C-alpha cells in the first residue's frame, strides 16, 4: 500500500545534524545542559526561531536574536558565556561539517527506482550568510534525486503545525496511509502519525533503514554498489555554436569551475559521457560534452576532407573562441582521444590539460604510408572496410537498433570481431539479427543513440576514418615536438583494438605523462566501468588541472 517516502534533511539525509551542535557546544564550553537548546527554542511558536523557519526573517537577521536569547538563558541559569562567543561561527562550522548521509540517499534513490514518489520536507531558513554557497551546493546535489523539496521558509508553515502535513499530502497526491515519513525529531513525527502515516524515528541510520526495509518490503541495506548518476537529455542545458557557415557544434553543459571539454569516439554521442557529466560537475568543473562534427545535433557535411584532424582541431579552437574560453581541459575517447592529443600538439596554449581513454599517442612514421601501417595490424581490418564510401554506411544504417546493440557490448559479450571484416563482407555478417541487450546499456539508452543517428546517419562519422593520408602529412609537421602540458593516458585491459601495450612508449614523447588503468574493461570505457573512470578523472583533474 505504501507508495511515497518523505525524508527530513537535518539528521536524516544530512549528518552530523546542525541542531546537534547546540549540545556539543554546551559540552565543549562546560555550559549548563540545555542552555543553548533553550535559547534556540525560546518563545516557541512566537519566538525568533519560528519566525526564521517560516521565512519571516533571514538567517543573518536571526543571528543577533539568538545571541540575545543565549544571554537571557545564561542570566536565569546564573552562568557566563565565553569572551569570543559567536553564534555565527558555531553555525558556520556546523553547516560546513554537515554532509549528505550517503546510505540514506541510496535508500531514497532505490525507493524512487521501485516506483515510489519521494520528497524532502524540512524546517529550514533563508540563508544570506557570506558562506551560503556551501549549503546551496548541498541542496542542489540532494534535490535532483527527489520528486519534491518542501522547505518551511518557502511555504510559510513549519513542522509540527498541522498545515504543513496537509500541504505535503496534497503535493504527493496521496492518502496518509500510503506515505512513510522519516524524521529525527519526535515532536515533528507526531502530527504525521496522527494522520495515519507510517513513521520512522531516526537515530542511527542503520536501524532506520531496517525499519524502512521491513515496512516497504524493498531491499535497502547490504545492496550492490549502485551506478553513478546518469543524464536525462531533456533535463540538460543544450548549447550551439556556429564555427563556420553551415557548421554548428552542439554540446551539453553542466557545472561551474574550470572548463572540461569531453570528446567522444566512433560511433557515439555526447551521451556516451552520461555517467561522467554529473560526477565531474559535482567535483567542481564546468563540463562541455560535445556532439563531435558529423554526430547528433552537430552539423554533418558530406565531404570527406571536412573530417581531417587539421580541420576538426581548427573548429574546436574556433568553438573555444566563440564561447570566450582561453583554455579548456580536453578529455577524449577513441577518435576523440586522437583529436585531444593533436589539440595538445598544435594548440597547447588553448589546452589546460589533456586526457585520453584507450587511444594512445603514437607519433606518425614519416617513412611509411598510414595505409601500410594499418595493413600490418590484423585488428585494424575494420578500418580498411570503412574506406570505400557508401559500403559501411549501408550496413550500419540498415537497422540502427541492431547496429548499437551489436557494437556496445562488454568484453565477455562480443558478437563482432574487428579482424577479417573485408573478407567476411561486413561487420555484422556473423552476428544475430536481434542481438541480446548488453548489461552496459538499457533498451531506452540504445533508443537514444538510434534517434540521434536518424538525423545524419554514418557518413560524417565514417569520414573520420577516411583522411589517413591527410592526417599523416599534418602529423609529420609535429615530429620534433613533445607534449609537455599535463597529460593522462587511461588504458583498458580488455580493449582488443586499442590495447594497453600500444601506449608503452608514450613517455618518450610525453615525459611527465600520468596514467590510469582499468581492469576487466572493454572498448566502451565510460559505460563499461563508469565508477572507475570517474575516480581516475576526478583524481587527475584535482591534482593537475586546477
Ligand atoms: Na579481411
Amino acid at each position: 500500500t505504501l507508495r511515497a517516502a518523505v525524508f527530513d534533511l537535518d539528521g536524516v539525509l544530512a549528518l552530523p545534524a546542525v541542531f546537534g551542535v547546540l549540545g556539543r557546544t554546551e559540552e565543549a564550553l562546560a555550559l549548563p545542559r540545555g542552555l543553548l537548546n533553550d535559547a534556540f527554542q525560546k518563545g516557541g511558536p512566537e519566538g525568533a526561531t519560528t519566525r526564521l523557519m517560516k521565512g519571516e526573517i533571514t538567517l543573518s537577521q536571526w543571528i543577533p536574536l539568538m545571541e540575545e536569547n543565549c544571554r537571557k538563558c545564561s542570566e536565569t541559569a546564573k552562568v557566563c558565556l565565553p569572551k569570543n562567543f559567536s553564534i555565527k561561527e558555531i553555525f558556520d562550522k556546523a553547516i560546513s561539517a554537515r554532509k549528505i548521509n550517503r546510505p540514506m540517499l541510496q535508500a531514497a534513490l532505490m525507493l524512487r527506482k521501485k516506483g515510489f514518489t519521494t520528497a524532502i520536507l524540512t524546517n529550514t531558513w533563508l540563508d544570506d550568510r557570506a558562506e551560503r554557497d556551501g549549503l546551496a551546493q548541498l541542496m542542489c546535489e540532494l534535490k535532483m534525486h527527489f520528486d519534491f523539496l518542501i522547505e518551511s521558509c518557502q511555504v510559510g508553515m513549519v513542522k509540527p503545525e498541522p498545515q504543513i502535513y496537509k500541504f505535503l499530502l496534497d503535493t504527493l497526491k496521496a492518502s496518509p496511509s500510503e506515505v512513510v515519513f522519516l524524521d529525527d525529531i519526535g515532536a515533528n513525527l507526531k502530527p504525521a502519525r496522527d494522520l495515519g502515516m507510517v513513521t520512522i524515528l531516526v537515530q542511527d541510520t542503520d536501524t532506520a533503514l531496517k525499519e524502512l526495509e521491513k515496512v516497504t518490503g524493498i531491499q535497502l541495506l547490504n545492496t550492490p554498489a549502485p551506478l553513478p548518476t546518469s543524464c536525462n537529455p531533456s533535463d540538460m542545458s543544450h548549447g550551439y555554436v556556429t564555427v563556420k557557415p553551415r557548421v554548428r557544434l552542439h554540446f551539453v553543459e553542466l557545472g561551474s569551475g574550470p572548463a572540461v571539454c569531453l570528446c567522444h569516439g566512433f560511433p557515439e554521442s555526447w551521451y556516451s559521457w552520461r555517467y561522467q557529466i554529473p560526477a565531474l560537475a559535482q567535483a567542481g568543473y564546468r563540463v562541455l560534452a560535445m556532439d563531435m562534427k558529423g554526430y547528433g545535433e552537430s552539423s554533418a557535411p558530406p565531404e570527406i576532407e571536412e573530417y581531417c584532424m587539421e580541420v576538426l582541431c581548427k573548429e574546436m579552437v574556433t568553438f573555444l573562441d566563440k564561447l570566450g574560453l582561453s583554455q579548456a581541459v580536453f578529455i577524449g575517447h577513441d577518435w576523440g582521444g586522437m583529436l585531444v592529443w593533436y589539440m595538445a600538439l598544435f594548440y597547447p596554449e588553448r589546452v589546460r590539460a589533456v586526457a585520453s581513454l584507450n587511444t594512445p599517442f603514437i607519433p606518425a612514421n614519416p617513412n611509411m604510408s598510414p595505409l601500410e601501417s594499418i595493413k600490418a595490424n590484423p585488428v585494424f581490418d575494420y578500418q580498411l572496410y570503412f574506406q570505400e564510401p557508401g559500403v559501411a554506411e549501408a550496413e550500419l544504417e540498415q537497422n540502427l537498433s541492431r547496429t548499437f546493440k551489436s557494437l556496445f557490448r562488454a568484453s565477455d559479450e562480443s558478437v563482432l570481431s574487428m579482424h577479417k571484416v573485408c573478407e567476411a563482407g561486413g561487420l555484422f555478417v556473423n552476428s544475430p539479427e536481434e542481438p541480446s541487450l548488453s548489461r552496459m546499456v538499457t533498451e531506452e539508452e540504445i533508443q537514444f543513440y538510434v534517434q540521434q543517428f536518424k538525423k545524419s546517419g554514418f557518413r560524417g562519422p565514417l569520414n573520420w576514418y577516411r583522411n589517413m593520408e591527410r592526417n599523416w602529412k599534418w602529423a609529420c609537421k609535429s615530429l620534433g615536438r613533445k607534449i609537455l602540458i599535463p597529460a593522462l593516458m587511461v588504458t583498458a585491459e580488455k580493449d582488443f583494438v586499442l590495447v594497453p601495450q600500444m601506449s608503452q612508449h608514450m613517455e618518450d614523447w610525453i615525459p611527465h605523462l600520468k596514467r590510469g588503468h582499468i581492469e576487466d574493461c572493454g572498448h566502451w570505457t565510460q559505460m563499461d566501468k563508469p565508477t572507475e573512470v570517474n575516480q581516475i578523472l576526478i583524481k587527475w583533474l584535482d591534482s593537475d588541472a586546477r
